[PDB]
């Protein structure tokens, strides 16, 4: 159907507009702290503590699927990422202070990415 062509299209055009946000959130990891799952081979223990791993290589793969159905689903991803490291690390440590910068700085870029979903539709 026509509709379901307008709707596919819709869709690739938020997966464009997503895949900017992605690149502007990880641009703010320069460390590459969340770039790559936590590693099992090395944390054995992580799926103990953490149920829902997640990490801007797994939102990737989802992304260019076009797995995202709406910023929501996204913001869930991003949040699971931080979510995650302030559990697993404690306070003093560079892993929790990289996720409190990386929520912090990427709040902004999350705000007006809301206000763009909206206005486009």
């Amino acid at each position: 159907s026509m509709e379901q062509v307008a709707m596919e299209l819709r869709l690739t055009e938020l997966t464009r507009l997503l895949r900017s946000v992605l690149d502007q959130l990880q641009d703010k990891d320069p460390a590459r702290i969340f770039a790559q799952p936590v590693s099992l081979k090395e944390v054995p223990d992580y799926l103990d503590h953490i149920k829902h791993p997640m990490d801007f290589a797994t939102m990737r793969k989802r992304l260019e699927a076009q797995g995202y159905k709406n910023l929501h689903e996204f913001e869930e991803d991003f949040d699971l990422i931080i979510d995650n490291c302030m559990k697993y690390n404690a306070r003093d440590t560079v892993f929790y202070r990289a996720a409190v910068r990386l929520r912090d700085q990427g709040g902004v870029v999350l705000r007006q990415a809301r206000r763009e979903v909206d206005s486009i539709g």
